[PDB]
């Protein structure tokens, strides 16, 4: 299943399938996730190895048992792919690396005022995969304040150096943040030419397009259909690029279908899996396993659960079948595509769903941006007027976690509208879709006007589909990088904020919080956060929203915004419901309702 655990001071021996340079272990893990054979990775930070060639080395590995020998190596980081991890699978990597130079082809150089502006330029340039920003103090005077846009084979830097006054990062195309947008155009009976970066067999042009989208050096493609009379031409998916970034020519050709990478689409990218089953076709590859199963959908499930399976063929031949079960051939190849696509077969083929990514275990702030906090929701009541009252956190397709006190005046579910995948409240019109409540589950021990057990589950009438802008937060099973978000007041006697706000706040021990609030019992089921001087806090209209902390590269929901004495006062921390202490309640209530 999903294995997010990391191994400190550890390096796996052998099983090597690919290597590259990455700025950190999380980016290496992402490459492992998307690589067709990687199950395990090991990463060397520059401090961990003298050998210049091995610093920032990312080593992608496979094993027929899913396990490898490992050695102690100070500073090395090892882990698993995130295959089988559902919505945790994403190619979005927002991190900026200060004091790091990521080398490649420096195809475009311009002046900018910040590393964030350089990143936006990279995101909105079709050829840019990664960038470096040379600050005012960069040693080469002729690069000071310049943004260098870059590409490389495979989209990984050709070298990574520790270097002062350089700040590097990746394009945010895979965060669905491009402003250029994307061409959904499919051209029938039309071929492209240019530079072929890969050649694979696909059952249709749509699989070809998704493979192009996630291939670092694909910008557009041409598919040759199974109608070709020339056998060696059939089902060929050519992944392509051009020195310019756009096709330099087009050629009319029967039984050819062309299109573009969808990596520059806004809000939502195609899912990085091919979920259709194809009747009458056989997908050739190396045999992993054969078992009898009850129908082709179970065969798909079997392939998905066997993490090395890439694709399968379910046989409908009588010699391969019993009364209600037939042979399911689990297969793989070097690149995740079949080695042969044969039609006129008695059987049905498809792919593993292991990478399909569709529960998991403000005062003094600044404006958020798209996809930063994709679990944040707005809880609103419509009577005659409509107004935002509370936040919430998406924790599954049909579940939001919030504060019980949001419902004190209106526990009736019928007047509530829940907005998700929204940054600015001004964007909501009478046309904007919203979720409706099917069930409110207020904690059994919560009492109106009292602070204990301030936690409620909301079951939506319809599931939400995940996008880069709308997806869940993982729940916990110490923290130093915690953030609170919402549209609440920006002053104690303040107003609702149009743009979702964020603020970074340190956690405070219960001991300390209890000293600040001598009139209330601060329990082990509460968590507190704030500054001695105040000035940064949640406020009215933020309640029920998230307190999230990023630990070992992973966001998790640590608190639910609950109360404070006023907002952002000196020596008066915010108090949050401590989600870890309600995990038994969350799992029981969601399993019992479901
Ligand atoms: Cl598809
Ligand atoms: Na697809």
């Amino acid at each position: 299943g999903c294995l997010t655990q990391l191994y400190e001071n550890a390096f796996f021996r052998g099983g090597d399938v690919a290597s590259m340079y990455t700025p950190n272990a999380q980016y290496c893990q992402m490459r492992c996730t998307f690589h067709p054979r990687c199950l395990l990775f090991s990463f060397l930070p520059a401090s961990s190895i003298n050998d210049m060639e091995k610093r920032f080395g990312c080593f992608l590995k496979d094993s027929v048992t899913g396990t490898l020998p490992k050695v102690h190596r100070t500073g090395a980081v090892s882990g698993h792919s995130l295959k089988q991890c559902g919505h945790q699978i994403s190619a979005c990597h927002r991190d900026i690396y200060k004091g790091v130079d990521m080398r490649g082809v420096n195809f475009n150089v311009s002046k900018v005022s910040s590393v964030e502006e350089c990143q936006k330029r990279c995101t909105n340039n079709i050829r840019c995969q990664f960038f470096s920003y040379a600050t005012q103090t960069f040693h080469k005077a002729e690069y000071r304040n310049n943004c260098l846009l870059k590409y490389s084979p495979g989209g990984t830097p050709t070298a990574i150096k520790v270097l002062s006054n350089v700040e590097s990062g990746f394009s945010l195309k895979p965060c669905a943040l491009s402003e250029i947008g994307c061409h959904m155009n499919i051209f029938q009976h039309l071929a492209f030419s240019d530079v072929d970066v890969a050649r694979v067999l696909t059952p249709d042009a749509f699989v070809c397009r998704t493979i192009c989208t996630y291939h670092p050096n694909c910008l557009f493609f041409t598919f040759y259909t199974n109608v070709w009379k020339i056998e060696s031409q059939r089902n060929v998916c050519l992944l392509k690029t051009s020195e310019s970034g756009t096709p330099s020519s087009s050629t009319p050709q029967e039984n050819t279908i062309s299109g573009y990478s969808l990596l520059t689409c806004k809000r939502t990218l195609p899912e990085p899996c091919h979920s259709k089953i194809y009747p009458g076709v056989d997908f050739g590859g190396e045999e992993l396993n054969v078992t009898f199963v009850k129908g082709v959908n179970v065969c798909q499930e079997t392939c998905t659960k066997m993490i090395r399976c890439q694709f399968f063929t379910y046989s409908l031949l009588p010699e391969d079948c019993k009364a209600e079960a037939c042979k399911c051939f689990l297969r793989l190849s070097m690149d995740g595509s079949p080695t042969r696509i044969a039609y006129g077969t008695q059987g049905s083929s498809g792919y593993s769903l292991r990478l399909c990514n569709t529960v998991c275990t403000i005062v003094g702030g600044t404006q958020s941006s798209w996809g930063e906090w994709p679990w944040q929701v707005s809880l609103q009541v419509k009577l005659t007027a409509q107004r935002h009252l509370c936040g919430g956190s998406l924790i599954g397709h049909q579940w939001v976690l919030t504060a019980a006190h949001c419902f004190d005046g209106l526990p009736l579910q019928d007047v509530w509208r829940i907005y998700s995948g929204i940054l600015q409240l001004s964007d909501i019109t009478k046309d904007t879709p919203f979720s409706q409540i099917k069930e409110i589950i207020i904690h059994q021990n919560y009492k109106v006007s009292e602070g204990n057990h301030d936690i409620a589950l909301i079951k939506l009438q319809a599931p939400l589909q995940y996008t880069e802008f709308q997806k869940p937060i993982c729940l916990p099973s110490i923290y130093t990088n915690c953030w609170v978000t919402g549209w609440g007041f920006s002053a104690e006697a303040g107003e609702i904020q149009n743009i979702l706000q964020k603020v970074n706040i340190p956690l405070v021990t219960n001991e300390e919080c209890q000293k600040r609030y001598q009139d209330y019992k601060i329990t082990q089921r509460m968590v507190c956060a704030g500054y001695k001087e105040g000035g940064k806090d949640a406020c009215k209209g933020d309640a029920g929203g998230p307190l999230v902390c990023k630990h070992n590269g992973m966001w998790r929901l640590v608190g639910i915004t609950s109360w404070g004495e006023g907002c952002a006062r000196r020596e008066q921390p915010g108090v949050y419901t401590k989600v870890a202490e309600y995990m038994d309640w969350i799992l029981e209530k969601t399993q019992s309702s479901d």
